[PDB]
RNA sequence: CGGACACGGACAGGAUUGACAGAUUGAUAGCUCUUUCUCGAUUCCGUGGGUGGUGGUGCAUGGCCGUUCUUAGUUGGUGGAG
């Protein structure tokens, strides 16, 4: 009840991510890839094939979420506002985490990993 | 572009930077073009609004300066005259 809800919220304050329409499928090619995330609403079955094309033979893990729009307020483009429109982003399908920096509640995302995926 | 901001759009399933090579230039200006790699919300676009100007107007002015003006000249108060 803690992995899907809140311990991926706290890995998002000022950490490394992908941003915009030119680097979502970019970060996979580097040897700094910690926990990444992919949306299970992707219109083509080739992009989701392409993110598992690297990580399934390597040390990198994706978590399948609903869509990328609900990840749009997770990347950093905050559009939910008091005098602002709560609908401005069409969010990202693949962001990574380069470095955590803080270790308050960062265990519970990797606790999900080696519990079934070993 | 060194067009700030403000709003809408464009906008992670494809906004924007940079650049080797060649006909391409006056020019090793990616200026543009053919082709392709690269940059990470930075911008780009429309609409308002700034802003810059050795642009106008010295007869819209300030300041400074020249001059009549290198000569002795000028002004109140209170009384006097009208
Ligand atoms: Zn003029």
């Amino acid at each position: 009840n803690t992995a899907l809800q809140e311990v991926l919220k706290t890995a998002l304050i000022h950490d490394g991510l992908a941003r915009g329409i030119r680097e979502a499928a970019k970060a996979l090619d580097k040897r700094q890839a910690h926990l990444c995330v992919q949306a299970s609403n992707c219109d083509e079955p080739m992009y989701v094939k392409l993110v598992e094309a690297l990580l399934a033979e390597h040390q990198i893990n994706l978590i399948k979420v609903d869509d990328n729009k609900k990840l749009g307020e997770w990347v950093g483009l905050c559009k939910i506002d008091r005098e602002g429109n709560p609908r401005k982003v069409v969010g990202c399908s693949c962001v990574v985490v380069k470095d955590y920096g803080k270790e308050s509640q960062a265990k519970d995302v990797i606790e999900e990993y080696f519990k079934c995926k070993k």
